[PDB]
């Protein structure tokens, strides 16, 4: 009596007829955001879906007007209900709700509704639908997402990082100067502070990052001045949120030796870098089920990062 | 033996006469957001300071057109310049540059410029003048912050919040319905998963927010439901940033028991409140030398809490 859980609940409903078809986003994620549907007399007559990636598939044969229901980012179901036609044969009518109010009600419309199928809509995150068409929808169901434990980004790399040149603004600090007209050395201490944001940001589609909260496990782009000149580095890997911002006062003390009869002009400035650049990765997508659903990703990676304070000093000679 | 440091920086250039002045924001931690500067022949003739928490001062007896600076938020001193008359009876020039790349100088017309007195700037951050005046500038200084190690807003309260009606609104995340049509009671999992965005901030004068990476240490009002209705709660004290925003998958499995010859109608939902209350604090700023600056504030809190996910399930007949 083992037990096998998975990362998609799906329940069909309709007669056996017809041919199959699958159209979902288990693939890579991507969730139903329009969905048309034609009624007949005594069947659901057609369903045309589009995906969030942009596919667009019609199962059965339309006929007369449509009724439409648009999904926003983020929108997801709260409930679902399936009727057949009452004769085993065919869907017969399709009732939904979503987190932003909405709802939607299509039923054919000369026979009278029978039992009804109320659906678990899991995390309420639509992957698509599933069934069997040809005149007519024979039978169809609507995939969900199960209920999420975990949504992780990880295995994430940077293909150009190291192509990437980095560029590098400078932000002045501080300079001051200092004067020692005695024969004898001169020391001067010099304090100094700046308040860094350090930003990291990884693109994903706004649906699925607006239903998900998905933590980064990741190396971030780094910076650094050496002696050849400004580096770039993939740093240690780490957890992050998507987008992500840390600030921080960065100081630095420093002594400063001023010799007989000389100025020393001390000049403290710090490096800024922008980064932009294509992240791969993987989306883990743990149930709390203990099932899982992962697929590869790309998109692009935005970060701000700082340099160590440098401090430069020019002796003069008066 | 003894080593004394302080919060301030200021280092005052001129002569003896005059009647003395202090014009700065070590109070309340304002800073210099503009500056006038009237020149006469042999000295500074008078300079007219605007703070950012309002106040308007001259000092000395404006004679002339007038050099002016305006300071935008976040823009800080990289350096400052000042010189006497060469006399040693009045200040004779003003130069300093800012790390949004400005510069201002201000000079004495008629006598020439001997010795120049640069000075640490400290963090940048100048909260005024200092000086003595009377039909001139006898002798001035500007006062910096020095260089910080950390800003904490402390001692947060929210004197309000024991007032306050809960405002909760409901987000549905799930409804299903099971049917039992048997004489025994039956059992159905439900895993409910569900993201929530928890924000808080404290308003800050954007001047000091930008310049200075604000840490607090506050407890936060939080929101429950219980028996009689919504609660609203003073969170223990713990770190935030000034700006925060925390990401969670709330998650919930729950079993429902279906009642013989029963249904049952689960709704699945959790509430939202939004804060929007004044608080009170104490903002200490730890410089690297050790010293502190300490001062009383007030501002706004804005926040977004939730509460648990709550489960309702309502039994009929049939
Ligand atoms: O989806 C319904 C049905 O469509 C196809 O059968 C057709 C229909 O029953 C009807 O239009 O009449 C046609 C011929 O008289 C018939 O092909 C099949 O795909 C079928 O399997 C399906 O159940
Ligand atoms: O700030 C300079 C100076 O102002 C005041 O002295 C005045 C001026 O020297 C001048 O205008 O003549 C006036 C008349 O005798 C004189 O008051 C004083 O406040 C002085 O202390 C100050 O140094
Ligand atoms: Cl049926
Ligand atoms: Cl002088």
């Amino acid at each position: 009596g083992s037990h096998m859980t998975y990362p998609t609940n799906l329940e069909i409903i309709g007669g056996q007829g017809g041919s199959s078809f699958s159209f979902t986003g288990e693939n890579n994620g991507a969730s139903l955001e329009k969905i048309w549907v034609w009624v007949g007399g005594w069947q659901i007559k057609a369903v045309r879906a589009w995906l969030s990636d942009g596919r667009d598939e019609t199962f059965g044969v339309p006929s007369g007007s449509h009724q439409e229901y648009v999904f926003t980012p983020g929108e997801c179901f709260t409930s679902l209900s399936l009727w057949g036609n009452g004769a085993g044969t065919r869907l017969g009518a399709i009732k939904f709700k979503t987190n932003k109010g909405g709802e939607f009600f299509a039923h054919m419309t000369s026979w009278g509704l029978k039992t009804e199928y109320p659906m678990d809509v899991g995390s309420g995150y639509c992957l698509g639908i599933v069934g069997r068409g040809g005149s007519d929808i024979d039978c169809m169901g609507f995939m969900f997402l199960n209920a999420v434990q975990s949504t992780v980004l990880t295995n994430v790399n940077y293909p150009t990082i190291n192509q990437l040149i980095p560029k590098v603004a400078t932000e002045e600090i501080k300079s001051v100067s200092f004067e020692n007209k005695t024969s004898v050395k001169q020391e001067q201490k010099v304090e100094t502070s700046k308040k860094v944001i350090k930003t990291s940001s990884w693109s994903m589609t706004k649906s699925f990052s607006s239903t998900f909260s998905v933590e980064v496990s990741a190396g971030i782009p780094e910076i650094a001045e050496v002696s050849t000149g400004f580096s770039i580095s993939f740093g240690v890997e780490s957890t992050h949120s998507l987008e992500q911002t840390d600030e921080k006062n960065e100081t630095l003390t420093t002594t400063v030796e001023v010799p007989p009869k000389k100025k020393v002009d001390v000049h403290i400035t710090i490096g800024r870098a922008s980064f932009d650049l294509p992240y791969t990765g993987t989306v883990k997508i743990t149930c709390k089920n203990g099932s899982v659903l992962q697929y590869e990703t790309k998109g692009q990676y935005k970060g701000v990062a700082y340099t160590d304070i440098k401090v430069n000093t020019v002796e003069k000679d008066l």
